[PDB]
C-alpha cells in the first residue's frame, strides 16, 4: 500500500476510487471536497496555501486526519506562492495541529541547493521545527521509456539532501502552452514509473495526477471510464 490519488468531487468519483483501487486520496483542501470514500481509502488533509492558516481551516483539518500536506507549489506564482521565509513563519501554527506534518510540495528543483525546498528544509531545521516527510511533485519532460529513471533519480537526490521520507504527491509528463506525452507514453510511464515507486523504500505513499480528466489531460478516468493510463494505474499497486 503506496498508492493514491488527488481528486476534485467530480460526478462518478466514488465509482473511480472504487475502480481504481486507491488506498488513500488528498483533495487540495481540508477536508474531502464532499468526496465519499469507502474505508481503505485513507483521506488525507491539506493547508494548501497562505489563506488556510486560520485556526478555523486547521482544526477542520485536524478533525478529519492524523497527517496533514502543508502548501501547494509555494515555488510557483500561479500557486501557493510563497516566500521560503513565509512558510517558516507559518510552520509553528501547522505545527499546533499536533499532526504528522509533511513539508510544502515544491512543483520544482527539490534537489537543488539554495532553491526553495532547500532553503526551507535548512530553516526548519535550524528553528528545531518538525518536518516528519517530504511531498514533492515531479513534472517530467522527456516523455520516453527514460522518464522512470530521471524520476528515481530526482526522488533518490531528495532523500539525500534531507534524510526524511517522500511522498510524490502530485506527478505526470507534463511540460510547461503545456506540453503532453501521446496516450501510450502516459501509459507505459505509468506502468513502468508505479512499479519503480513500488520498490523505493523511501517512499511511502505516490500520486498519480490527477484522478479525473475534468482536473487536468493527464487523468486517469473520463466519469468512470478508465483510458489505458488509468487501467495501468489501477494495476500498479
Amino acid at each position: 500500500t503506496k498508492k493514491g490519488v488527488s481528486a476534485a468531487a467530480f460526478s462518478g468519483v466514488t465509482a473511480a476510487l472504487g475502480d481504481v483501487g486507491a488506498r488513500w486520496f488528498y483533495t487540495w483542501a481540508a477536508d474531502p471536497q464532499g468526496i465519499t470514500a469507502p474505508a481503505g481509502t485513507e483521506f488525507v488533509p491539506m493547508i494548501w496555501g497562505r489563506d488556510s492558516v486560520t485556526a478555523d481551516q486547521l482544526q477542520r483539518a485536524k478533525a478529519a486526519g492524523s497527517t496533514l500536506l502543508a502548501f501547494n507549489e509555494p515555488d510557483l506564482a500561479g500557486q501557493a506562492n510563497m516566500s521560503v521565509e513565509t512558510a517558516l513563519d507559518l510552520w509553528p501554527q501547522l505545527q499546533a495541529t499536533g499532526m504528522r506534518l509533511g513539508a510544502p510540495a515544491v512543483a520544482y528543483g527539490g534537489d537543488t541547493p539554495g532553491g526553495w525546498l532547500d532553503r526551507f528544509m535548512s530553516g526548519a531545521a535550524a528553528r528545531g521545527y518538525r518536518v516528519d516527510f517530504i511531498p514533492l511533485h515531479w513534472y517530467g519532460g522527456d516523455f520516453s521509456a527514460a522518464a522512470t529513471g530521471q524520476l528515481q533519480s530526482y526522488l533518490q537526490a531528495v532523500y539525500n539532501r534531507y534524510h526524511r521520507p517522500i511522498w510524490l504527491t502530485q506527478y505526470a509528463l507534463t511540460d510547461f502552452t503545456p506540453r503532453y506525452p501521446s496516450a501510450a507514453e502516459q501509459a507505459d510511464f505509468v506502468s513502468r514509473s508505479t512499479a519503480m515507486l513500488n520498490g523505493l523504500s523511501f517512499v511511502e505513499r505516490y500520486a498519480w495526477f490527477s484522478l479525473s480528466t475534468s482536473t487536468t489531460p493527464t487523468g486517469l478516468y473520463t466519469g468512470t471510464t478508465p483510458n489505458s493510463s488509468g487501467v495501468a494505474y489501477r494495476a500498479a499497486g
